[PDB]
């Protein structure tokens, strides 16, 4: 598939198993 | 909607509110 | 010039190159 937006919420993204996690946590 | 193709310069982005974000602006 | 989906491997990922990248590769 395409990948689709990511959250609208301050916070920056990475992929993992089709989904965005937060950055912030694998910091 | 969906993500549009990041930059290609040699650094690595991630996903936020609707745009890419420098990693290294966050480490 | 939507974007493909990672791979599904456990692992987060940041875009770079027009390709997929491991965020520990920075870490």
């Amino acid at each position: 598939k395409y990948i689709p937006e990511a959250p609208r919420d301050g916070e920056a993204y990475a992929r993992k198993d089709g989904e965005w996690v937060l950055l912030s946590t694998f910091l």
